[PDB]
């Protein structure tokens, strides 16, 4: 049974919100929570954190909201720090089906020497050290909600959509698969195939892994998942396992897909596009196609959606 989710008068907006606060003036939210994603064996931390907005900055499914950490640009003496935008978790409702509430999926960047290995603090990032350190009853400055690249289009509630998350890419995808398998949305009732490829590093790197399975056991002809663990697995060619060697395993299905025109998406650290783009070339060729010429025709359909930093 979906989840009941209040207040329905977040459906009524024909047009996303954005830039409801900006940063001469954010928004004081409060931490509900911080707790980790991730095992003993992952590599880094990755963090979900939530946020109590109270209903003052809603946003609509793939956008992001801006953090402003505390103290002085190291830039320019006596101004702000500069905003950091961080993909929404959550659905438009949030964790707490109650639209109070919105989520981040933050990993923590630190600085290692790359001879010695030693960790140095001054250079970790400062904004996901913050998120990451953060308590309940903490503030946190807010601007947004932010970006219309990564919106879900909801024209079509039996369209077909593919989404290729790294890392905290997958934070987009939770909010859209939340929204089409978990909530009681009754204007957006979502009968097509969503596909869900994940790369990691390790297992205990996965994120969100449990809330996926189970969309496999409630919505096994509406949902596919696949994962890949870029350190504990090795592609057909020998090289570490990374997301677009999933993809190839699925060459043909998701070629087919594309061409009936599926939308598909790609979210996480920029260095994941070169070699998806190197496996969607072979795999083009392979089946006598130009990559090239089918790229550009997914543009040209609005069927290519990419938000990757
Ligand atoms: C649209 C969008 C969505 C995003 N979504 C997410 C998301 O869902 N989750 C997420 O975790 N991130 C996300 N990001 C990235 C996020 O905005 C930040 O860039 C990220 O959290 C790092 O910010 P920071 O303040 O921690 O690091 P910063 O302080 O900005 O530092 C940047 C990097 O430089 C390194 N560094 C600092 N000083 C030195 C030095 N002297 N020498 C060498 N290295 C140094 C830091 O360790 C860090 O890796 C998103 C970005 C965009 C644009």
């Amino acid at each position: 049974s979906k989840v009941s989710v209040a207040p329905l008068h977040l459906e009524s907006a024909k047009e996303p919100p954005l830039n409801t606060y900006k940063p001469k003036e954010p928004f004081t939210a409060t931490i509900v929570s911080v707790e980790s994603l991730v095992g003993p064996k992952a590599p880094g931390e990755t963090c979900h954190i939530v946020i109590d907005h109270g209903g003052n900055v809603p946003y609509w499914e793939g956008q992001s909201y801006g953090v402003i950490p505390p103290g002085e640009n190291p830039k320019k003496p006596g101004a702000p720090q500069n905003v950091r935008l961080y993909s929404i978790a959550s659905t438009r409702y949030g964790d707490n089906f109650d639209g109070r509430t919105g989520s981040l999926c933050v990993a923590r960047a630190v600085y290692y020497d790359p001879e010695t290995g030693k960790e140095d603090p001054s250079k970790n990032g400062v904004c996901s050290n913050f998120l990451c350190n953060s308590k309940p009853g903490d503030k946190i400055q807010l601007t947004g909600p932010s970006g219309k690249i990564m919106l879900l289009p909801e024209e079509d509630p039996n369209a077909t959509h593919i989404m290729i998350a790294t890392g905290t890419g997958v934070a987009p995808f939770r909010g859209y698969l939340r929204r089409m398998f978990m909530e009681d949305v009754p204007n957006y009732r979502f009968g097509g195939l969503a596909w869900l490829f994940l790369g990691v590093a390790n297992s205990d790197s996965l994120l969100y892994d449990e809330e996926f399975t189970s969309y496999l056991k409630q919505y096994p002809d509406n949902f596919r998942y696949d994962k890949a663990l870029s350190r504990e697995q090795k592609n057909r060619s020998g090289g570490k396992m990374y997301v677009q060697d999933k993809i190839e395993e699925y060459s043909d299905e998701i070629f087919k897909l594309l061409d009936g025109g599926a939308h598909i998406y790609f979210c996480g650290l920029k260095g994941m596009m070169p070699g998806i783009q190197d496996t969607l070339k072979k795999v083009a060729e392979r089946r006598g196609e130009s990559w090239d010429q089918k790229l550009a025709q997914l543009k040209k359909n609005k069927q290519w959606h990419v938000e990757v930093y």
